[PDB]
């Protein structure tokens, strides 16, 4: 019942609440209610990135 997604971009954050990955990264879905920017954790660390440079894996 995990929901995973891929980053297929890196993205570097550019605000307090969001949040920085790597390309390849495995991130978990926290909270994905807007269309544009998706909450997710990227290991010890949470915050927002763009909802279309990540994509469901389950």
């Amino acid at each position: 019942g995990k929901e995973l997604v891929l980053a297929l971009y890196d993205y570097q954050e550019k605000s307090p609440d969001e949040v920085t990955m790597k390309k390849g990264d495995i991130l978990t879905l926290l909270n994905s209610t807007n269309k544009d920017w998706w909450k997710v954790e990227v290991n010890d660390r949470q915050g927002f990135v763009p909802a279309a440079y990540v994509k469901k894996l389950d």
